Parts: structure tokens; sequence; C-alpha cells
């Protein structure tokens, strides 16, 4: 039972979301005028802060909080170490609302103690296709199509409470205050993801990993050596040999994206994302922001043939701190970002992703089984990991769907 989430406009059980048929809001309809103008009360020792994301030193304070207190694996072996440049890129997309970046500071020292961020996203989130089918069958097509237009909502990420402050009910307060700031801007839904089960996910996808540096991965215990490797003479040379990759990409006419590619990439991406039930809609400016190369952050390649961009792929970097091994500071992980293929098989496109990631020193390539990520798992030698990313809506009834019907990539 959930003293906080039970008070919120989300489905409360698997049993409620396995019943839902149509997309739509949960709450009573409200107005900005209904929403308190004063920030939510907190204890007298703390204060609310809006970081300025163009201030290197505010970014840095958030960076440090996340470095020491953000997402750990279950065995406390790894913790994310999102870089400052990554934080600026993720928190400041085009038309971001600074007010949606919410932090609790200690009044005395101004030590940052908690954070949560919302950025705007235009998301298609109407009734899924299979349910629209049933609706037609039933004469209920208009109810099913009512919320088909892409909606300008809020994407939540980087919720983090300082280690010393955990289990003190501060996360609910951060969430209420973020909710308030967003509703004050006339946005009523949010989308978020988590590694944990909360009430209640509309989708759930398993993690997959592709070793680029297996020796390092085994040393830090990201990876195991399978038993079958023991009935070999030299376990580690076999492993290295098995995951080896070309040093140079195989698709002729692969190069990094440039600003002039923006409209074609937008067009091929939007055509592809259109086939999923849940997915974002991006403008030219959002295609430039989210996909143009920035060093250490996001890496994006196109296939151009005959002055036409026919294929692209992208990945982004999140290094993780290796907590208990002292020979290594970091796991250097590449995360599959958006892509589209029209001219070659997806596995052929994504092999070049692995090749590039490896040649630029990444240790592993990670992804969740959304988009068409399942289609290249076996041929590219990805193995399932033990985590799941669950996808959630705030104030939005949504039927259960498969993760291969989700086209939103979380940072
Ligand atoms: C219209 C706009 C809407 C805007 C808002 C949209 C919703 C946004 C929702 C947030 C989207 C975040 C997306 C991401 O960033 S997911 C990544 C979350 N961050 C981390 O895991 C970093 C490491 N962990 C921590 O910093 C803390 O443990 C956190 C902050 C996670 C919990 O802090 P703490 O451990 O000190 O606990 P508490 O006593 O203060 O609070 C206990 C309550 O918190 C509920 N809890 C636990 N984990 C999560 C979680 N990941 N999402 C939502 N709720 C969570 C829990 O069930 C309990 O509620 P209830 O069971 O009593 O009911
Ligand atoms: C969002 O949730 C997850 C994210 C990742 C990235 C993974 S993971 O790749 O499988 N492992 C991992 C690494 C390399 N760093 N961190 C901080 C974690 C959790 C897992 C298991 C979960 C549950
Ligand atoms: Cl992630």
């Amino acid at each position: 039972a959930h003293a906080f989430w039970s008070t919120q406009p989300v489905p409360q059980t698997e049993d409620e979301t396995e019943k839902i048929v149509f997309a739509g809001p949960m709450d009573e309809p409200k107005t900005v005028a209904d929403i308190p103008e004063e920030p939510y009360p907190i204890a007298s020792t703390f204060e609310w802060w809006t970081p300025n994301m163009e201030a290197a030193d505010d970014i840095h304070a958030i960076y440090e909080l996340l470095r020491d207190n953000y997402v750990e694996d279950d065995d406390s072996m790894f913790r994310f170490n999102y870089s400052e440049e990554f934080l600026q890129w993720a928190l400041c997309p085009p038309n971001y609302i600074p007010d949606w970046h919410v932090a609790v500071r200690r009044k005395a020292d101004k030590k940052l103690l908690a954070f949560i961020a919302g950025v705007p996203v235009t998301l298609r989130m109407g009734t899924p296709k299979y349910m629209k089918v049933k609706a037609q069958e039933k004469g209920e097509g208009e109810e099913a199509a009512k919320y088909d237009e892409p909606r300008h909502i809020c994407e939540i990420n980087f919720l983090c409470v300082h280690k010393q402050l955990r289990e003190k009910r501060l996360a609910p307060i951060l969430i209420k205050e973020a909710t308030r700031r967003v509703n004050r801007t006339n946005v009523w839904q949010a989308v978020y993801t988590a590694g944990v089960l909360l009430p209640t996910p509309y989708a759930s996808g398993q993690y997959f990993h592709r070793s680029l540096n297996p020796e390092k991965l085994v040393e830090i215990r990201f990876s195991g050596i399978p038993a079958q490797y023991q009935k070999f003479q030299n376990p580690m040379a076999m492993l290295k040999r098995n995951y080896q990759l070309p040093s140079a990409p195989k698709n002729s006419g692969l190069r990094e994206m440039k600003p002039s590619d923006v409209p074609q990439v937008r067009r091929i991406l939007m055509n592809y994302l259109d086939s999923f039930d849940v997915g974002p809609v991006f403008s030219d400016a959002e295609i430039s922001h989210y996909l143009l190369p920035r060093d250490g952050v996001v890496f994006t390649y196109v296939v151009e043939n005959d002055k036409k961009v026919t294929d692209f792929f992208s990945f982004y970097r999140i290094p993780s701190t290796v907590i208990g091994n002292s020979n290594y500071n970091l796991l250097n992980a590449a995360y599959v970002h958006y892509y589209a293929a029209t001219s070659i098989p997806l596995h052929q496109l994504i092999l070049d992703l692995l090749i590039v990631a490896h040649s630029r020193g990444f240790d592993v390539c990670n992804m969740v089984e959304i988009l068409d990520n399942r289609s290249f798992v076996e041929q590219l030698k990805f193995g399932a990991g033990d985590g799941h990313l669950r996808y959630y809506f705030y104030n939005w009834a949504y039927p259960k769907i498969k993760p291969s019907q989700v086209a939103l990539v979380m940072l």
C-alpha cells in the first residue's frame, strides 16, 4: 500500500489498467485558476530553488547531487554519472520552462538536497490501434479517437533525494510541487519512467546489453563468464574473440549528421515513429537539439546516398561510477537513441552503431526493448539484463501495451 500514490490520479492496480479501453484523463478537469499560486509548504529549514540551467555553477551543483545520489543498480555496484554537458542538453531543450526544474536547498548553507525536472514533450498518446479496432467492432470509435491529437505534456526525469534525507517523505513533496508548477502552465498529463514498480505501468521493457569491452565488463562484474566457457582452455580470449568488431563502419556513405540534414532526418524519423502507439512528435529545432552531435553527449550518423539521407542512427553517453572496484573509475556506456532505416536492414544499420561506439572507447551498448530493438538482438549479440524500464503516465488512463509499441526514448 502506498500512502502517497493512492492519493494521485494514476491507476492503482494491474487490475485497473488491464481493464482500461480508451485513452483519457483521470482527474476532474481543472483550470490554472484552480491551482495554488504559492509553492507547496515545506519545513522552515529548507527552501525551494529554481536552478538556472545556463549557469555552469547551478548545473554543477545538480551534477554533484546526481553523481553522489542518483540511480544505483540493486547490488550497489554502479551509479550514473551524467556529465554537466549532458545535464544542460537534457534539461534545456527548445522552449523549456525553467520553472519546471525543481530543487530543495537547505536554507542555511544552500546545500542542494533534492531535485526533479520536467521538460516539455509533444506526445501521441491516444487509444492504441488494437483497442481502436475493438472500438469499431463495438460502435464506440468516437470515444476511442477523442484524444488522438498530439498533446503538449511534461516529461519527468532526474528525481533524486540526497542519501541522508531518504525515507523522510520528501519525494512526495517534490512531486506535488512539480505537479503544481506544471499545472500552473496549463499542462495536466506527464510521462515518466522508472526501474522500479509503481502504480501503475502501461508498458514494461527489459534491458539489453552489448559488450564492446568484455574483459573490463567481467572485471567490474557487469558481466559473468558463462559456465560453457569453463570447458574451454582460455576463457577470456574466447570471450574477447566472440564480441570483436570491425574498426571501421561497413555502410559506404555513413558520416556524422550536420545541420543541413535536419529536415530529412525529421521526415524519416516521423514516418517511422508514426507506426507506434506511444511516441513523440519533434519539430526541426527539436531534431537539431536532440540529434545534432555534441561531444561526450550525443553521437549521430546518417546514411547519405545521392545527396539523400535514407538512414540514420544515434546514441548517447552515460558513464556509470564503478562503486566497489578501485582499478576503474567508470563504465563508459552508449545508449541506443532514435534511428530509422529505409534502405538497409536495421541489423545492418545498428552494426555500424556498435562499431562506432567501440572505436570511440565505449565499454557497452545498452537499450530497452522498445521501438524495433528486438529485431537485432540475436544477430548483434545483445543479451537480456536483469532490469526493466516501466513506462508511466500521470493523470492519463492508458491500456496495457507491449514495449514494442513504445517509441519514446528516455534520457
Ligand atoms: C501534470 C504534471 C505531473 C508531474 C508529476 C508526474 C509524476 C512524477 C513521478 C516521479 C517520476 C520519477 C522518474 C525518475 O526519475 S526514476 C529515477 C528515480 N531516482 C532514483 O532512483 C535516484 C535514487 N533514489 C532516490 O533519490 C530516492 O530513493 C527517490 C527520490 C527515488 C525516492 O525517495 P525516498 O526513497 O527518500 O522515499 P520518500 O520517503 O521520500 O518517498 C516515498 C514515496 O516515494 C515513492 N517512490 C519511490 N521511488 C520512486 C520513483 N522512482 N518515482 C516515483 N516515486 C517513487 C514511493 O513509492 C513512496 O510513495 P508511497 O508508496 O508511500 O505512495
Ligand atoms: C533505469 O533503470 C535501469 C537502468 C540501467 C542502465 C540498468 S543497467 O544497465 O542494467 N545497469 C546499470 C548501470 C551500468 N548503471 N546503473 C546506474 C545501472 C542501474 C538497470 C538494471 C536499470 C534497472
Ligand atoms: Cl536509462
